[PDB]
């Protein structure tokens, strides 16, 4: 019984919704930002911070699906805005939810973590060590933001979103081609950290705040996510496709480039924006909600991420 | 043929050298004082590279000593609680810097754990058939984060980096591991904070990066936690060498004496070198290998244990 299956899926995020119009009035950019990108409003965090969002995701796991904090085997989170570089956010929720039995760490992969965490979740339990974990994507993008440049301001929501990942009978995790690029590295940064000690004598001026270069990762969006795509399914082998949710113009072009049905990619940006890891399992968790997808149900699936790093990657599970 | 095995090791740390003497200036003490304290004599010190530079060699060293081309790796980890950015991941820029254009790369956070951990999951991923060759790389540039008028927690720490390459092998070279985490502590051993000033947060956080330690928790903490996670793998009998997390040697005495394992089998580092984090277990095992205490393809049973922020805290039992 080596194989692994998601058995639950779960969602939170703050209840403070913020639409294009307030980031308009507060900004002076009016809803060329929902056609430009396809949002129209993002959640975002007035007391919360991501272990917190986390935590709520891993909280709701164990309810719905009935199980005790101590058959957690392990918990990895996909972040890249967690509370502190140490404790891990997944630490911190290990210990808010008494899972006594896991060890948990975070995983650095940007918009790209979920599936690389989902995908390590899986070597994790194919091992026969591990039989049950919880990998969840959780993001608080509102403290990184420089929220004066429209460029950018505009694209972000903070959230989260997780499933619970037990063994199986059967394959359910079919195919996955995960990838990177780092000589592309410069084209989407968050979260540098200057060294001030009395040691250091360089004045590297790199940002705190996130910052993009918006034509190159579009580009690279659509000529290497394709690819990978393709790499997996064409239309005739996948039934649906949950990609990274950071532009629906992405979507549309992904779409017409790999001849796969337009239909079949679900859509999320315009309530949620951007929220990097944990997009595609606030995705997931909709989708399965509304009842488009079904546990058990044997639907074919390709989960893709790509964003910073570079990095992309993509998941073909039968659901 | 899908055991991982360690196939070759490096290590890197900074030129700038930093001696006692010299903090004893800078921090206005005696040089007995910090010795006595910490059990170190120096450390290193960035002066112009960031984690992602000390990795960069450690990895480039790696590719060198195996004659292996950076095309050939699969997967590059990252064990690094101070990295660059968020975004990229070091293990990115580390993987753009060696041309690994095959490969995919992250980081793992989990502090003084993290390159054992990683290690772990590197095993995993090779175990699975899907990949053959990676690079798992613990490097730190903790300076950054210290409050230099501290003479309680900076005299601690150095920086630097070292890791292993990875290889795929037809007999099991990792037997046992136990990985363990307590996050019901966190607040013993915490940095890197970052504060929410986005104009829609009414929360109210004061943040320094700067590490908070409370050193006797995570001090009873280890002897005790650590002791029965090493004796779950091993006992004297099933033992030849340990590298451990090189937190401060007094930690290796005590847990030593609970697991009632010989002392001399515990290899230790810090004089030269202090307390380097997740670089601290890789560079020790770069050193012995120098020495030839260790001996690659030998068979010699060793334990990987480490243990810090999260609480995290976990050994790997593997054959050498
Ligand atoms: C030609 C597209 N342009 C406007 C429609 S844009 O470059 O300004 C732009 C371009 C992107 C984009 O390509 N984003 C990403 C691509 C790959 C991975 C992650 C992202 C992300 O936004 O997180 C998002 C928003 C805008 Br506005
Ligand atoms: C009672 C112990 N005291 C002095 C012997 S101490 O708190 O100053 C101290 C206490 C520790 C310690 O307990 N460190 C750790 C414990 C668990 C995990 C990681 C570490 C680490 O320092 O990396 C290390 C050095 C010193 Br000096």
């Amino acid at each position: 019984k080596n194989y692994a299956r998601i058995s639950c899926t779960s969602r939170y995020v703050p209840e403070n919704c913020v639409t294009n119009h307030q980031l308009s009035e507060m900004m002076d950019t009016d809803e060329w930002i929902h056609s430009r990108t396809g949002i129209s409003e993002r959640r975002i965090v007035t007391q919360e911070n991501t272990s917190d969002l986390c935590h709520q995701v891993a909280k709701q796991l164990l309810e719905k699906s009935g199980k005790q904090a101590s058959e957690i085997d392990f918990i990895l989170v996909a972040t890249v805005t967690p509370d502190f570089n140490m404790p891990s956010v997944a630490c911190q929720v290990q210990g808010a939810i008494g899972a006594t039995e896991a060890f948990a760490f975070d995983i650095s992969a940007a918009c790209s973590g979920f599936v690389y965490a989902l995908s390590m979740a899986e070597k994790l339990v194919l091992s026969g060590r591990y039989q049950t974990g919880l990998v969840i994507g959780g993001e608080t993008f509102s403290k990184m933001l420089d929220w004066t440049d429209r460029s950018t301001a505009v694209l972000f929501g903070d959230g989260a979103a997780g499933v619970l990942i037990e063994a199986a009978e059967t394959p359910h995790f079919l195919n996955e081609k995960l990838q990177a690029d780092g000589q592309r590295w410069a084209a989407l940064t968050s979260g540098y950290t200057i060294n001030e000690s009395p040691f250091y004598q360089g004045h590297k001026q790199a940002s705190k705040t996130l910052q993009m270069e918006g034509r190159s990762i579009f580009d690279f969006a659509i000529k290497d996510v394709s690819q990978n795509i393709l790499s997996l399914v064409t239309d005739e082998t996948v039934d649906y496709l949950l990609l990274h949710q950071a532009n629906v113009r992405i979507i549309d072009k992904i779409a017409r480039k790999t001849k796969i049905s337009r239909e079949k990619f679900l859509t999320n940006m315009d309530k949620y924006g951007n929220t990097s890891a944990a997009s595609i399992p606030i995705l997931l968790d909709e989708a399965v909600e509304n009842g488009t997808l079904i546990l058990g149900s044997q639907q074919r699936v390709v989960l893709t991420g790509f964003g910073g790093g570079l990095t992309w990657g993509s998941l073909l599970l039968t659901l």
